C-alpha cells in the first residue's frame, strides 16, 4: 500500500501507493420541480405562505507553481444547458415528456440529449389535495406530507438565494441520495466509475454544481452538474519539498534551494497530470480525488527528478534564496524538517517526549513512533497513516554550489537554468583573470 | 452587445460590451430586535426555551498583479457605528424613537444620522400575548405566529454564532426582501442605482455585511452594511492573457512572455479601475459587479496595451520565463490556447468531435461551433455566451527577441524594463568585441 | 492600550498594545451518540423516518512572505484518534465506560487517555419511550422531546454530509455551549486559559474541528478537536508596510521599495512568532487570536527593523520594483498612503469632506478626526478604534539609492542583499573607468 521515500540530497519526499480519481469531464442533467400558481388548516395556510415566499425569492433571482495553471470556466457546461432552456417551447418540451414518467430524455433542439428529472411535484399535490379542500376543512396529515415536500423547496430556495443561483457542494435537498444514485446508474460510464461514485457520494457531491436555471410555466428547473471521472485507478504520488540550505555559522552567508514542483502527480494517458496546489485534491484512505482543471500535463519523465535531479531528460524546477528560515513539511508517513540558525527543532513521542533533536540542515523522520514535530514555536502533529518509509541518504546538492556565483532570487527557475547562470558568471571571472 | 478581439501578437484577448456596477461606498443602518426578559401550551413553552437559548448564545458573543493592491478594512464603516451604540443612552435614543413607528432616524451624537429599523418585536409579542396567559391556557395559533417570529431570531442567532458576529452574504433572516427594498427606496441614491439593486438583490446581499453590535436593555442591535454603487453603466472590458513562447524543436532553448495585466477594466471617473483578480468580480449577463477595494486606479491610456503593446504612452506589464508549459484560458466568447512541446491540443464540437488540432504556439478559437477545448489531459468547456469574436492576425512579439540576451526571471516587469535590460547587455557585448 | 507609530523613512507602521492568544496545540475528545436499530403518532412515525434517513446518510459517509511557511496537517491529531476507534472492542470499551455516567476516560490501548462524552442518548429514548408504545398509541409530548433530540442528529448529519465528514467551525449542534464549557473545565490548563476560552466560545468554536469517526454497534462517534492556547497575554504588534517610491516627474524613471515583512508579531518563548498572512489572525478589541501553524519563529531582534532598518543585528526584508502605483494600507489607528503619479489622494471627515490632499510620496494620517481615505477611485474607511498615533519623521530611505545601479526585480530580498548587489555593480563601474 502506501510508501514514502525521503531524499536527503534534495530535501524532498515522495508518497506513493495512491490511486487516482480525476474529474475529467462533466455530466449535466436538468432537474425539475413543478409548481402551483395560486383549525388544523391554519397550519396548511401557513406552509402555503412559506411556499409563496420561496417562489417570490426564486423569481427575484431572475431579471509553488500554481501560477502556471490555465483558466477554465467551471460551470460553462451547466450554463450552456440553462441558456437552451430559455428558448421557447423548451420548458414545455420538458413539461410534456415528464407527464406519465418522472425521468425522461429531452432532445433540446441544440444537440444535447439531456436527462430530465422531476424530483418534486408540488403543482400536482397542491391542486389534487389542497385545492379541492380550500373551497375549508382538513382530513388527516397530509399536513405532514405537505410540510415535507414544501420544506425541501424552502431548502433549495435558501441555497439558491444565498449563493445567487449557483451552489456547491450539491446538497441532499438539490438531489437526494436515491435520486443521485439512479442518476449514476444511468450514466454512460464503466462499472468501476459507478461503484467509485456510490462508495463516495459526499465527495461526488462536493465536486458537483447546482445551477438555478429558470422559473416559467409553473416549473422550476435547475441544472445539476456532476463530475465525470475518466481517469481511475492509475498510480498517484504526492511530492513534498522543503528548503535546502547551507549551514555556515556566519549569519546571512548561506544559500538555499527549494524544489518548486511539489504537488500531486497522477499517471494519466501516457503523460502525468501534475497538481501544483495539493489542496485541490482530497485523499480518502488511498484514493486521491483531483480535478484536471487545476493541473498541468507533463512528460512522464518528470519522476526522474526524484531519483536523480541532475538528469538530462527532464529539467527539474527549483527556486533559490538566501533566506534560511526553519520550517517543517508534514508528509504522508512522516515529516521533513528544515532546521536552520538558532531554531529549536525536535520530534516527540506522546508518552515519552523528545526523542530526537534535529541538527541544522534538512532531515526527515517517519510517523512510526513519532507523534509530533516541533520547529521553533510551532507544534506539528504528524499523520498517523499506516505505511513504510525509506530514508535515502545522499549529499545535499546545495553543498555543490559556490556561494560566490550562486544566483539567489530565482523563482521560476530550474537546475539547467541555474547552471547556465553560473557558467556565464564564471566566464566573466576567467576573462578578468587574464587581465 | 458582447464582443471579443484576440491578439495573436501578444497572446491576449479583450472582451468588451460590459456595463459596470462598482461598489464604491457603504450604506450603514442599525437594525433592531426588541426582546423580552423572562396541552398546546407545551409547544409554546418549548419555543419559549428555544428563545432563551438564542438569547443565551447571543450574550456569549459579547465580553497576476494582485500583490499590488492596497489593504482595506471591509467592515470598518459598520463597526464605526457599532462602537457608538455602546455609548450610554444611545440604545435608549433608538428604543425611544422606535416607539410608534418601525423606522426612524437617530442622530447618534457622533455625526451620523443613521437609519434605524425595528424588524421584529418579540418583547411586545411575548408580553402582550404570552405573558397574560402564562399566569396557564392557550387560545388558537398564535402558536404558529410565535414559532415564525421566533424562528427568525434563531436563524439570525445561528448565523452570528457560527461567524462570530460578522456575516456575509446578508441572509433573508438578517433582512427580509421587503425590508431590504424599503431600505433601498430610502437611500440617497439615483433611480438607476435603485433599479439596479432591486433587479439584483441576491448580488446586493452578497456584497453586504451583517455585524452583531449589542445586546442591552431588552434590545438586540446589529448593523447592516449595504453597498453603494457610485459607478454604474460605464464601459467594462476583461483582459485575458496566456503565455507566449517560442517553439524551437530543441527542448529548453525557448523563451516566453506573458502579459501580467489580466483582469477587469472599467472606465471610472476619467481613469480606469483595474481589478487584477477577475474573481473579485461577478458577471450577470453583461453587467459586471466589482468592488473598488480590490482595484487599482490607472490612466485610461492602459487600453493602448492591447492595440499596440510597444507604445510610448503606457508601459505594458509583462513577465518572462523559459517555462514553456501548455495551458488554456477560457475567455468570454472563446478560448486562448498556448500549446507547446509534445502536448496534444484540440478543439471539439459536441456532436462532431475534434474539428481543430492546434500547432505549437499561441492560438485562439471562438465559442461559435466549438463546445470544448483540450490541452493535454485537461478538458475545458468554453462559455456559450452569444457574441462576436475577431481574430487580429499579427507576429508574436516573442519572435522579435534574441534568446541570447533575453532576461528570463522577470515578474514585476514591463516592455520598457526588458528593453532596458537588453540594451545594457548589448552594451557589454559590443564593448568586449573591441577587445 | 493600543498605540501606533508611523515610520516615514520606510513607509511602515506598527500597532502595539495587543495581547496574544495563540493556538499552540490541540485537545481531542471523543463525542458519542448512541443510536437505535429498528393520530399524533403519525408525527412520531415521521420523525422516526427522518431518523432512519440521517443514519442512512451517515453510513454513506463510510466505505508577502507566506510562501516561507511550512506545511502542516491540521486534523492529524483528530484523525489519529479516529483510526484507533476503528480497532475492535474499542467502540465497546467506550460504550461500556459510558453506561452509568455521561462522561468517562477511555484508555484507548494506544497511549492516549481520551475524554469520552455521550451527548445524546437516542438508543435509550427510542427503546424506553417509543418502542414500548410502537407495539400503537401516544401519551403527551414526548413528541416535542423526541423532535428536539432528533433534530440535533439531523443537524450534525447535515454538517457531516456537506463537508464530507470534517467540519469547522464546530457548531452548537456538534457541541452545545454547556457541553463545551464542561469540556473546558476539565482541560489540563491554567485558569487564565479557561477564562479566555469561556469569554470567547465562538472564536474557540472557529478554531475547532469536528471529525466524523465511526458508525458501529448502535453508536455514532466523532472526534472534536479543540485548540490549546499555550501562549497567552504576551505582547503582540502588527506591522503595516506600503510601497515607498521616488517621485521624479518623468514617468518610469522611478524606483520603489516595500518592506515585505508585514503581518502579526507576537512575543513567544524567547523568540517572536511571525504571521505573514495577517488574516490568519482575528482581533477582538485588543486580543489577537492566531494559529502557530501559520507562523515562522524569528529572533526577537526582528523588531529592530522598525526602529532602524539598516541595523547590523537583523537583515530587514524588502522587495524592489519600478512599479510606482498608488494604494493605501488601513492600519489599526490610521492610514498609510502611497500616492504616486497623477493619482488623486485625499483624507476626509464625515461631516466636513476633504481635509487633507496628499502629495506624491508616502504619508500617513490617524483615525482621530479622519473617517475615510481616498486613493484614486478607491474609497477606504479607516478603523475607528480608540488609540494614540505617533508620526516618526524621517528621510525616505529610497532617496539614498542611485537609480542607475538599483536592483529592481527582487522579491525574496533584504537590505544587505541589495547593498551587496549594488557594491558588485559599482565594482564593475570603477573597473571600466580605469580603461
Ligand atoms: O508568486 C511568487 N513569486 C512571484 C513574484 N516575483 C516577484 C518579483 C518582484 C516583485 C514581486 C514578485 N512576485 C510576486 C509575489 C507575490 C506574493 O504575494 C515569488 C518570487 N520569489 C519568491 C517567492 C514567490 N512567490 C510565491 C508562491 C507565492
Amino acid at each position: 500500500n502506501i510508501t514514502e521515500e525521503f531524499y536527503q540530497s534534495t530535501c524532498s519526499a515522495v508518497s506513493k501507493g495512491y490511486l487516482s480519481a480525476l474529474r475529467t469531464g462533466w455530466y449535466t442533467s436538468v432537474i425539475t420541480i413543478e409548481l402551483s400558481n395560486i383549525a388544523k388548516v391554519k397550519l396548511i395556510k401557513q406552509e402555503l405562505d412559506k411556499y409563496k415566499n420561496a417562489v417570490t425569492e426564486l423569481q427575484l433571482l431572475m431579471q509553488f507553481l500554481g501560477f502556471l495553471l490555465g483558466v477554465g470556466s467551471a460551470i460553462a457546461s451547466g450554463v450552456a444547458v440553462c441558456k437552451v432552456l430559455h428558448l421557447e417551447g423548451e420548458v414545455n418540451k420538458i413539461k410534456s415528456a415528464l407527464l406519465s414518467t418522472n425521468k425522461a430524455v429531452v432532445s433540446l433542439s441544440n444537440g444535447v440529449s439531456v436527462l430530465t428529472f422531476k424530483v418534486l411535484d408540488l403543482k400536482n399535490y397542491i391542486d389534487k389535495q389542497l385545492l379541492p379542500i380550500l373551497n375549508s376543512i382538513s382530513n388527516i396529515e397530509t399536513v405532514i406530507e405537505f410540510q415535507q415536500k414544501n420544506n425541501r423547496l424552502l431548502e433549495i430556495t435558501r441555497e439558491f438565494s444565498v449563493n445567487a443561483g449557483v451552489t456547491t457542494p450539491v446538497s441532499t435537498y438539490m438531489l437526494t441520495n436515491s435520486e443521485l444514485l439512479s442518476l449514476i446508474n444511468d450514466m454512460p460510464i464503466t462499472n468501476d466509475q459507478k461503484k467509485l461514485m456510490s462508495n463516495n457520494v459526499q465527495i461526488v457531491r462536493q465536486q458537483s454544481y447546482s445551477i438555478m436555471c429558470i422559473i416559467k410555466e409553473e416549473v422550476l428547473a435547475y441544472v445539476v452538474q456532476l463530475p465525470l471521472y475518466g481517469v481511475i485507478d492509475t498510480p498517484c504520488w504526492k511530492l513534498h519539498t522543503s528548503p535546502l540550505c547551507t549551514t555556515n555559522t556566519k549569519e546571512g552567508s548561506n544559500i538555499c534551494l527549494t524544489r518548486t514542483d511539489r504537488g500531486w502527480y497522477c499517471d494519466n494517458a501516457g503523460s502525468v497530470s501534475f497538481f501544483p496546489q495539493a489542496e485541490t485534491c482530497k485523499v480518502q484512505s488511498n484514493r486521491v480525488f483531483c480535478d484536471t482543471m487545476n493541473s498541468l500535463t507533463l512528460p512522464s519523465e518528470v519522476n526522474l527528478c526524484n531519483v536523480d535531479i541532475f538528469n538530462p531528460k527532464y529539467d527539474c524546477k527549483i527556486m533559490t534564496s538566501k533566506t534560511d528560515v526553519s520550517s517543517s513539511v508534514i508528509t504522508s508517513l512522516g515529516a521533513i524538517v528544515s532546521c536552520y540558525g538558532k531554531t529549536k527543532c525536535t520530534a516527540s513521542n506522546k508518552n515519552r517526549g523528545i526523542i530526537k533533536t534535529f541538527s541544522n540542515g534538512c532531515d526527515y523522520v517517519s510517523n512510526k513512533g513519532v507523534d509530533t514535530v516541533s520547529v521553533g514555536n510551532t507544534l506539528y502533529y504528524v499523520n498517523k497513516q499506516e505505511g513504510k518509509s525509506l530514508y535515502v541518504k545522499g549529499e545535499p546538492i546545495i553543498n555543490f554550489y559556490d556561494p560566490l556565483v550562486f544566483p539567489s532570487d530565482e523563482f521560476d527557475a530550474s537546475i539547467s537554468q541555474v547552471n547556465e547562470k553560473i557558467n556565464q558568471s564564471l566566464a566573466f571571472i576567467r576573462k578578468s583573470d587574464e587581465l
